């Protein structure tokens, strides 16, 4: 029985910023709920490089979250859109804003595995005063009625140097207000 | 004859980061050319708040840039996609990575004005060691065979405080490598 296909997840700053920003922006218009999205990137050495992301319409019943939907058409359409403009990136997994694993995450991940068999879920912490921004997981089968569970994958916010200096330069740029 | 509809453009950090990141990422796979995209946001007080953006497929002939195309279907489709997930944002204009105005920018802007009559163009400086990240423009008519020209609009990287602390927190998070 083979080890994980992914042993580390590097989430690029833009992804974190995107996800946190999107989450806070929907929060201002009354978002009551976690955000779910797709992660795009590339794999090198059992290391997953998460370079991009996009939120997807997602609903889940707040009484029984076995009732949940993601439009895979939306995700495929968005991904196709992205492919037209972006440097080669692949669906490498998905994200949600957590804060923790939800019961239906295994099922969501099973839908995501349609697009990436070694789908990694990253919970992205969007709480301002939290953490360790990312927590990565890969679904793992536990044989007994065989069961699926998330196994933690080492994950970090990571950036190539030129990319971090771009972020550093970003922060030096900023003026307040705002609305 | 009335003054500009927009007198200041606040570009949010995520937009700059997105645009610079996208540009550098396509650069690594041999992008030879400026990136063009759409800006989304909202207007308050002749102040345009640019909160989001997306690149669009764009081609322009390098001999005669009167030959250029943007798929407005792509832009409408992407915008509709975004509307499904995002807090209310509108097409408020467009961007390109410059470094300077191109001859066909007035024409591009005319296409963008289909979506936003008071379209603002923002040239986003993606050069690492440059600047003043943004330069905003609004097309203005000069009556004589009446002519269109870009007028500079005050523009800044701007963030609400909570949003800047999120960026500050981003930079404190980052690890090197990278690839």
């Amino acid at each position: 029985m083979p080890e994980l296909a992914v042993q580390k997840v590097v989430v690029h700053p833009l992804v974190l910023l995107s996800v946190v920003d999107h989450f806070n922006r929907i929060g201002k218009v009354g978002n009551q709920k976690r955000v779910v999205g797709v992660l795009l990137g590339s794999w090198q050495k059992k290391v997953l490089d998460v370079s991009n992301s996009f939120a997807v319409p997602f609903d889940e019943d707040d009484k029984d979250d076995s009732v949940w939907f993601l439009d895979h058409d939306y995700l495929e359409n968005m991904y196709g859109m992205f492919k037209k403009v972006n440097a080669r990136e692949r669906i490498v997994g998905w994200y949600h804003t957590g804060p923790k694993l939800h019961k239906n995450d295994i099922a969501i991940n099973e839908l995501m595995k349609r697009y990436c068999p070694n789908s990694v879920l990253v919970i992205i912490d969007v709480k301002p005063k939290d953490g360790l921004p990312t927590e990565a997981y890969i679904s793992v089968e536990e044989v007994h009625p065989t069961s699926k569970t998330f196994e933690h994958v080492t994950s970090e916010i990571g950036a190539e140097e030129a990319e971090e200096v771009g972020v550093e330069h970003l922060l030096r740029d900023i003026k307040d207000t705002t609305v």
